[PDB]
């Protein structure tokens, strides 16, 4: 019989679907295809680290459900993700996320059963980061995952993502796409891949108002999940190619027209790794190269937003 | 290389998972084990019908994407999935749809592309029939798949939904329990699995509201996706063991719990489906059977509803 024991068994394992429409449009050279992170149980890649986290934490004895407050800082995902894994294990679990986030982030939070503080939306992510560490350091059994340093997220993409990736291309992949949020994502697929087709690139993609990857400052933005304003510890710019900056305006356009000429609903910075890709696969070294880019979610926690609203 | 051409080539093939908590709480006898149907890329069972449907009608020359205006009178997942289809494809879309059914599937709907328009929610299904039917007896190359009466509904379910409940048990399953709205579902499952296995009980449910499979009258209820309020020409008395009747306050309560205390977050009639698996595993004789029960829908597309909302 293959019937999982909880839904923490059933995160990964993603499919890839080629484009059909968008690069004969744009004049791409190379093969697009597209990593659907959007059919994982909650509808994003996030599934795989709250799961990885959890197991590993608890595994070491440092988390127990019966008095383990888990708290964490979040632009969503990673925040429903462990909403999920916590609702399936009796977790307590507290977020702190910018007001700026998507309303349906927010619900989903409160849907599970966690606990929602929101921060300030001109402070970003830094002002959840730092409310989330203030009730860390001052609650008994309060604990946070840090999903920006803990291993078990960079671990967790070498181990599936990656595998997933390699075997679906039956080892032919040439380059993977994919915006940096905690950089867990592209670095593991970077650490597994890179030893194995050493002319594989992995390249980052970040919004162009926050170019911190590129050496740039922080700003404000809206391809949510992406441009945390700092470079996070697990993210190994060593492993990395290089970086593509992307506009906002580019970003939501691409995510639409994903969702209508190629029936693939997207979050915002699915779109931002999209317009990437295309300009990746318009290199004329790139001709006939097979192009992965990582659809990091699903677009209908986006409706609300600008990408769908009016 | 194992890259689907487009998103159609991706539905079904859904997971089981087993229940850890509600059951035990419910003094439960039998197991009772959960499809997910809320990984379809499009987050509901419609994703398969959506595709069938589709694939036999343009098999058979019937419609084209150069020429054909789509139009499906809708609760909302049946649109949602041909919306889908209808972008990858290329096909014009009209739904019609109640006023009374989620903010979210409207959403859904023109996020895809496709053209909606809503019917009085007084009217409930039988307004939004009416109005589809005008709109193709009238309009130029209209053509409607016709959900409730497609024969490739119960098929594609015969085919896929059965086959996988049918393996994934090791033809064990000795009871499956489904809301009712085309009927497609719990059909297509008992034309496939009662052959092999004479004892199987497939098991039918509907809002106690609109107890019309049971034979009753018609009434409004709030099980959104189940309960149109007449017998689809689909469906098949004949094959089904019996039939519950679940009232709107039970189908909220275990929707609620089977997020909250399963980490499934899950549509209204899921939780519907999941009251009427208690019942039924309840029951002295079905101690150690094995109950699967679907899921019908992912529970973010409800989150603007009574389900969630406050
Ligand atoms: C996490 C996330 C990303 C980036 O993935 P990482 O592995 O964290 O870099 C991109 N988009 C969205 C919507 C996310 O939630
Ligand atoms: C379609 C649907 C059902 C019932 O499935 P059928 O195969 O049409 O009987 C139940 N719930 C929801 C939310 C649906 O969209």
């Amino acid at each position: 019989m293959l019937i999982a024991r909880d839904i923490t068994q059933l995160v990964g394992r993603t499919p890839l679907v080629q484009l059909n429409r968008i690069p004969v449009a744009e004049g791409v050279k190379a093969r697009i295809v597209v990593k659907l992170e959007s059919m994982n149980p909650a509808a994003s890649v996030k599934d795989r680290i709250g799961v990885s986290m959890v197991e590993d934490a608890e595994a070491a004895g440092l988390i127990h459900p019966d008095k383990t407050i888990l708290v964490e800082p979040t632009s969503g995902n990673t925040g429903i993700a462990l909403a999920m894994v916590a609702a399936a294990k009796g977790y307590r679990l507290v977020l702190t996320m910018p007001e700026t986030m998507s309303l349906e982030r927010r619900a989903m939070l409160k849907a599970y059963g966690a606990q929602l503080e929101l921060t300030p939306g001109s402070q970003g992510m830094e002002g959840a980061i730092t409310r989330a560490e203030e009730i860390v350091e001052n609650t008994p059994n309060a604990y946070s995952l840090q999903q920006f340093r803990n291993p078990a997220n960079p671990k967790i993409h070498r181990e599936t993502t990656a595998e997933e990736i390699w075997a679906d291309t039956d080892g032919l992949v040439d380059i993977v796409i994919g915006g940096v949020g905690t950089g867990g994502t592209i670095t593991g697929i970077a650490e597994t891949i890179k030893p194995r087709r050493p002319q594989f690139q992995a390249i980052a993609v970040e919004p162009s108002n926050s170019p911190v990857l590129s050496g740039g400052q922080p700003g404000p933005h809206k391809i949510q999940g992406i441009g945390a304003g700092f470079i996070p510890a697990i993210f190994r710019p060593e492993l990395i190619d290089e970086v593509i900056i992307v506009d906002d305006t580019e970003a939501f356009a691409y995510a639409r027209r994903l969702a209508r000429q190629e029936g693939l609903l997207s979050g915002i910075s699915a779109g931002a790794a999209l317009w990437a890709a295309i300009q990746v696969g318009k290199r004329p070294e790139n001709e006939d190269k097979l192009i992965v880019m990582i659809q990091p979610s699903f677009g209908e926690r986006y409706l609300s937003t600008a990408l769908f609203k009016d």
